[PDB]
């Protein structure tokens, strides 16, 4: 048949971890900064805790818990465990610099070509891992890429992520982010690893423009026709034709014509070896970005 998913779901006691502050309090739920102190392990792990009780919200949170427990890659957000309180809490690694979208907006004047191209390689690596795992993300964007360190980023938000068996995912209704979606996804609700490639193109565009909103002011209903006419996002000023051509290729009508994530890794790696030949940023190179006794990072806390 199909391969058994032998992932281990860890249940954590509310007493094993201590909340410190609130990082974000969105309409969907709250995200807290905290510390996880397992059993008598003499370690302190900096965590993110994502929590009225409704049976439907628990069903969705447990679905995201399933997906996250089933992924293990340096460029994919790792689930540490769940805490079965009144409302189910997801415990994950603290990404202390927040989302990449806000990070690029906040640090425009200090982000160099090396960092941008490295982020691109890193996102493609994480994305190619999900492809190996037959996982279609369906919500890749700069807001869904977390920053561990300025030199290390990870893909997050598996709220829409779908697992395949033997080529495409046919969706139902639900609120979807139109401006990051492939044409087939808009017109037919079809999602594939190649639809994630389109979203990857937009994510790269977001970074190269230092956090600009795609199609600013254009309503989501117009988008479908804008794409059908053969219009795409403009060339960011810092982008050479070399980089912009990669973006344009991710935005082909024919999904099989778009690049594969494994090709995006290669393409961006070659560029990352000589960043100034591919991105033109004024004042580049001179630019630079950044009880604790038993504190250990989750990436170093294996079991
Ligand atoms: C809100 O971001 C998310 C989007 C989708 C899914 C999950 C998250 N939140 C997660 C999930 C896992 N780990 C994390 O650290 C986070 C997170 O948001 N962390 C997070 C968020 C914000 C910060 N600050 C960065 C500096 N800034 C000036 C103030 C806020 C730090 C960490």
């Amino acid at each position: 048949g199909e391969a058994p998913n032998q992932a281990l779901l860890r249940i954590l006691k509310e007493t094993e971890f201590k909340k410190i502050k609130v990082l974000g309090s969105g309409a969907f739920g709250t995200v807290y900064k905290g510390l996880w102190i397992p059993e008598g392990e003499k370690v302190k792990i900096p965590v993110a805790i994502k929590e009225a009780t409704s049976p439907k919200a628990n069903k969705e949170i447990l679905d995201e818990a399933y997906v996250m427990a089933s992924v293990d890659n340096p460029h994919v957000c790792r689930l540490l465990g769940i805490c079965l309180t009144s409302t189910v809490q997801l415990i994950t690694q603290l990404m202390p610099f927040g989302c990449l979208l806000d990070y690029v907006r906040e640090h425009k004047d200090n982000i160099g070509s090396q960092y941008l191209l490295n982020w691109c390689v890193q996102i493609a690596k994480g994305m190619n891992y999900l492809e190996d795992r037959r996982l279609v993300h369906r919500d890749l964007a700069a807001r869904n890429v977390l920053v561990k360190t300025p030199q290390h980023v990870k893909i997050t938000d598996f709220g829409l992520a779908k697992l395949l068996g033997a080529k495409e995912y046919h969706a139902e209704g639900g609120k979807v982010p139109i401006k990051w979606m492939a044409l087939e996804s808009i017109l037919h609700r079809i999602y594939t690893h190649q639809s994630d490639v389109w979203s990857y193109g937009v994510t790269v565009w977001e970074l190269m423009t230092f956090g600009s909103k795609p199609y600013d002011g254009i309503p989501a209903s117009e988008i479908s026709s804008i794409l059908e006419k053969g219009e795409r996002l403009p060339q960011p000023p810092i982008c050479t034709i070399d980089v912009y051509m990669i973006m344009v290729k991710c935005w082909m009508i024919d999904a099989d014509s778009r690049p594969k994530f494994r090709e995006l890794i290669i393409e961006f790696s070659k560029m990352a070896r000589d960043p100034q030949r591919y991105l033109v940023i004024q004042g580049d190179e001179r630019m630079h970005l950044p009880d604790m006794d038993d504190v250990v990072d989750a990436d170093e806390y294996l079991i």
